[PDB]
């Protein structure tokens, strides 16, 4: 039973990364889901279950919805996934919530760059994946120190931007979903190949072509 979430909740889940990424120490024991989840939404639903399909796997896909949840404490939109429940969504948005306001008092109005829903928050948690990717041929954890060495340099403006990229919990997050999940390797490989063939104006898509290629990284 594997979560196939399509371009309709696409949004939803670029949100659930950025307020991961705005969260002060986040916990990243979920992000590897969560970043998997992004770009199995940007394939869509029928690219995910062909590659899946070709690939040999055998796959029950489930629908993703979004669900209103209602649950005052104190006083949420989440998705339908088999592999993340209604309780670590909402403890998520929680959490961010929490930096966000400390965020809001220190400076003022928070600008787009610095928010949870910046269009380009799902991809700069793909772009520790697309490092991670790169070092899975060693078979063990090994790399993961060339991983941090490699994102404090090439995600240096979005470390700055975000208090919850934390290369070495975001990169042992992907290490464990790539171990435990193997088919989301083959997932990230046709979502980067398809990716790296657009050309736009943002800077972190960019910089994740860049590191899909890895020109540098065979040379």
């Amino acid at each position: 039973s594997i979560d196939t979430p399509n371009y309709d909740v696409q949004k939803h889940i670029n949100k659930l990364c950025g307020m991961l990424l705005i969260t002060e120490d986040a916990n990243h024991k979920f992000t590897g889901l969560i970043g998997m989840l992004y770009a199995m939404s940007r394939l869509g639903r029928e690219d995910t279950i062909k590659i899946l399909r070709d690939a040999g796997y055998h796959v029950k896909a489930n629908g993703v919805d979004v669900t209103t949840h209602r649950q005052d404490i104190n006083g949420f939109e989440v998705l339908t996934l088999a592999s993340l429940t209604t309780e670590i969504q909402i403890n998520i948005e929680i959490e961010s919530r929490k930096s966000y306001k400390k965020m809001l008092k220190e400076m003022g109005e928070v600008a787009p760059e610095y928010r949870h829903d910046s269009p380009d928050c799902g991809m700069i948690i793909l772009c520790i994946a697309a490092l991670v990717i790169t070092k899975l041929a060693a078979g063990d954890r090994s790399g993961l120190t060339a991983v941090i060495r490699r994102a404090n340099n090439v995600l240096k403006n979005e470390m700055k931007r975000y208090k919850g990229l934390l290369p070495k919990d975001i990169a042992n997050s992907f290490y464990e979903v790539f171990e435990k999940h193997p088919h989301f390797i083959d997932v990230f490989v046709h979502f980067g190949i398809a990716q790296s063939s657009t050309r736009g104006g943002s800077r972190v898509e960019g910089i994740f072509a860049g590191l899909f290629m890895n020109a540098y990284g065979l040379e």
